[PDB]
């Protein structure tokens, strides 16, 4: 495996399939993480982090286009309107200490150009585990029962449409999850428009505080066209 600390470093996995970042995007704490090239699987192997309620860092592995720098042949981006399957499996490891969530980010925009983000798009996320009483953002809008499980909605309407998906019940894993119903909800609550792409699937753990011991392994993602 090859250990990543840069704030910014990078590695492509699974032959280019997928693209794992350290991405500590919002603190100058130390953060460090272990991975393996051909599964993308990876631990956080060190977590300075203690950013208050300010999020310092998303370590993660995602499949398409994260601001400009897009993984191999992921067919992404694609319109929301053009899409007929979008599918996922993650298992990820907990820790008992440290203020963070393990959970899915989606992005999506009207333009096909991400090199300066997703502005007036929106950011799908789906947490599936979590410690240290963190929150989503926004509030939450309703309680609803999607892809084999129950969730609550949270929705913020900032810069690009905000909603977070959060299990009523924590899970260390998902089997082909069906992200395409998360997508059609969010469509039919109108925070996410039928023209707008789906630019980038990724997972892995939002760090406030700590989060050294959290694991993500087994990743995966298809997206099928109409
Ligand atoms: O690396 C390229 C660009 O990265 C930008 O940082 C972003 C992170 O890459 C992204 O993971 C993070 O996503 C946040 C989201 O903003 C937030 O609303 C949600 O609650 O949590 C997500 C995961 O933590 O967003 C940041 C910034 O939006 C840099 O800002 C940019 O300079 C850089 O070119």
């Amino acid at each position: 495996t090859v250990e990543l600390c840069g704030r910014w470093d990078a590695r492509d996995v699974a032959g280019g399939r997928y693209r794992v970042i350290n991405n500590v995007w919002g603190a100058e704490t130390a953060q460090c993480i272990e991975v393996g090239l051909e599964t993308g699987n990876f631990t956080i192997t060190r977590a300075d982090h203690d950013n208050g309620n300010n999020v310092a860092a998303y370590p993660a592995i995602y499949f398409g286009c994260h601001w400009g720098a897009c993984t191999s042949n992921s067919g992404l981006p694609r319109r929301v309107q053009e899409l007929s399957d979008v599918r996922t499996s993650w298992t990820l490891t907990p820790i008992t200490t440290g203020r963070w969530n393990a959970a899915y980010d989606i992005w999506f925009s009207p333009v096909t150009n991400s090199g300066n983000g997703y502005s007036g798009g929106a950011e799908l996320m789906i947490w599936l585990n979590w410690n240290g009483g963190v929150m989503p953002g926004g509030s939450r809008v309703a309680t609803v029962e999607l892809a084999g499980a129950t969730w609550e909605v949270w929705y913020a309407d900032w810069d690009w449409n905000y909603i977070a998906y959060r299990r009523t019940t924590p899970t260390t894993s998902v089997s082909e999850l069906d992200l395409k119903a998360f997508i059609d909800d969010a469509v039919a609550r109108g925070y996410i428009r039928p023209e707008w792409y789906l630019h980038a699937v990724e997972t892995g753990f939002e760090l406030w505080e700590g989060g050294a011991g959290l694991r993500s392994a087994d990743f995966s993602v298809t997206v099928q066209k109409l």
